[PDB]
């Protein structure tokens, strides 16, 4: 049941910001990691004098990473005469925001049809201002809602290349790598309590529960499209094993993104390119599940992928999972960086054409039973 | 002319630790822009609360990055019941630090014979001190003084791996890197007043001035055996072009280390490995100098390197110069962060062979000259 109560125009996902200690080296490493392009900067180099920002991007996947020069360095100026390519940035809020978090996500940002209407209806439906609509070079309206612990929801509109302000970055500089990585599917945040949460950001945005098919509860927020996809989860206490819900929120300092789930055109290249590279600089992955749960793979899905594709996802410890809409193949990234809060899940959706509709075999929450019915191999 | 002046007995260099904002992400950039081994960790996994620790090694160079976690899970903890291998730690010198100075080097570390005896000679005779001898499990013993701005010089001494409470790296985690790097050459601080630094330093050192053959001035000092070399530059203002070590204490907000000069065993594969991947999530280098800098390099040291190797030095980049004593080769990489502060020198002596004794061939001063008298090829 799709109501399609969009308060506002919502259009895609168009970027995530990272806030930083150092922009520069999370941004090679990432661009190594997962294969993105060195495209946009705003720095010294670019008259910034309050930031470094560094844009990634693979196919339509925008990763920036952003941190705070010396406030020295712009002492004499004021909001008025930034030259902060972001306005909404503040020395003390990413530094505090850093020194409470960690490297983690700031920003969610999605393309709307007009920034400015999106943040009055917002705010006007329950949204915690953040930062007001500013107009950049008559060109580009952003805007800026609080999401949940001090993640922020941005809005971007434009009137007809990343930001003004930013820079292209010469070529030679920009090596094209690419492992695959095209879009980003969707982004989870992790809340003390679901129900609250749920209420605020539905409350605001008008997006509707996605239907789905130990440790958490979880729901999914979804745009008129379904395109802008925004899961959310809590703990649930009392358990056997710990809640990793729990985990997050005591490392994180509280509520916080959990993980970005990047579509890859070919997961097979995408997980090849990036095993090859994980104690290089890359990324490192959870633990493969057992043969066991492979075994039991040609039963489900024997259907979708071949019995290659099927050892393949042995090898490259891909999960899988299916609604009755499509197929998902699905794999998780140890975190990203110190501590145990923020990771990635790269993802692959079969089936659902119609184009594919977004949520595409769901977010793999059949795989809690595969993969506990498959810790039973510790017994074969 | 040496005096042999070491008021305490010097050993090697030994370590230096980066504070970070993300330890994970900078060590993973640096151990592939480098070609370094991840060699030791200290962190949650190990049961330190309080900060997270990387080594990476390569040959004898030992490079440390730190950051901390939140404060919130070492609360209950004090000083006596510390789960920080590191226990000079605190959180908020290493937040204040990061914050004040963005990414760069805490601590040069050096071995020494007895580091308790080290700092109280060195406090005895003017430093000033920053955490005291602590004894690490019966083994290891770590002090600690001000060098220059927020830069400290730690001593280590050893009864008889990295240090206690790290644990060694389970070798699928452990990729053999290796470009060639082999030992750390000497470290280099910039200072707004040359003289009251040096006076400071030589002060509860005893180290000695190390004879030397636009900007700035400069000068070094050396342990006995002059293999701990510790330059020390200050701006020269008034110029035609702005002095680059102003500029780096602007940004730095102060004192700090200026460059780490890396020991390569083979320059020209350490270049070759590190050029290629630069733009691939590596290191940068400044630009290189003219060709008629390498036309001319036929007639200064034409004795020492073949035409292949001096044709070659042209393709990579590699600067020469010369002393009395033997040959030096050496790079500069552009800033390893966000800010125009810390950046990394790749250098290889060849001659002074007894061993090879410290500082052979110099630092490259005579490289001003050659420079400057080749930009005269902006007129042919
Ligand atoms: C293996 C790990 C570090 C975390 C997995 C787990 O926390 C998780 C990931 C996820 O992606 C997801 C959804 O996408 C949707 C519902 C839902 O419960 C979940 C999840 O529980
Ligand atoms: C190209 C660049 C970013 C910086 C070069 C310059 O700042 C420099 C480097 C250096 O290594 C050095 C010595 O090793 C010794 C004396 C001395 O004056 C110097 C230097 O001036
Ligand atoms: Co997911
Ligand atoms: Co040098």
């Amino acid at each position: 049941k799709n109501p399609k109560s969009d308060k506002f125009k919502v259009k895609r996902f168009h970027h995530i910001e990272f806030w930083c200690g150092d922009a520069t080296n999370v941004a090679r490493r990432f661009s190594w990691g997962l294969g993105m392009r060195f495209s946009a900067k705003s720095d010294l180099s670019t008259g910034n004098m309050v930031h470094a920002s560094y844009l990634l991007t693979s196919g339509d996947l925008r990763f920036l990473f952003t941190a705070p020069y010396s406030p020295s360095l712009s002492a004499g100026e004021i909001k008025p005469t930034t030259t902060a390519s972001i306005p909404s940035f503040d020395h003390g809020s990413c530094r505090s925001f850093f020194s409470s978090h960690g490297l983690g996500v700031r920003a969610v940002a999605i393309e709307v049809e007009d920034a400015e209407s999106a943040f009055s209806i917002s705010v006007a439906n329950g949204a915690i201002p953040s930062s007001p609509p500013i107009v950049l070079n008559e060109a580009v309206t952003i805007a800026e809602v609080k999401l949940y612990g001090d993640v922020v929801l941005r809005y971007v509109s434009y009137k007809a290349e990343f930001l003004p302000g930013f820079e292209r970055v010469e070529d030679a500089s920009s090596f094209p790598l690419d492992y695959g990585i095209r879009r980003l599917d969707h982004a989870v945040g992790n809340v003390p309590e679901l129900g609250p949460a749920l209420t605020y950001v539905a409350g605001f945005t008008g997006f509707h529960q996605f239907a789905e098919f130990s440790g958490l509860n979880s729901a999914v927020l979804a745009s008129n499209d379904e395109m802008v996809l925004l899961p959310i989860n809590e703990p649930v206490h009392g358990t056997k094993r710990k809640s990793q819900i729990q985990t997050y929120l005591e490392h994180n300092e509280g509520a916080g993104l959990q993980h970005l789930a990047l579509m890859s055109e070919d997961i097979f290249r995408t997980l090849r390119e990036m095993r090859k590279r994980s104690s290089i600089g890359g990324f490192d992955f959870m633990p493969s599940p057992p043969p066991t749960y492979y075994q039991n793979l040609k039963k489900r899905v024997g259907d979708v992928l071949s019995d290659d594709q099927i050892k393949e996802c042995e090898e490259l410890g891909i999960l899988v999972d299916r609604d009755d809409q499509g197929t998902l193949l699905q794999i998780f990234t140890k975190p990203l960086g110190d501590r145990p809060t923020i990771f990635i899940e790269i993802i692959q959706r079969v089936g659902c054409m119609m184009y594919q509709s977004g949520g595409c075999g769901g977010f793999g929450k059949g795989n809690f039973s595969e993969l506990f019915k498959s810790i039973e191999e510790y017994e074969k």
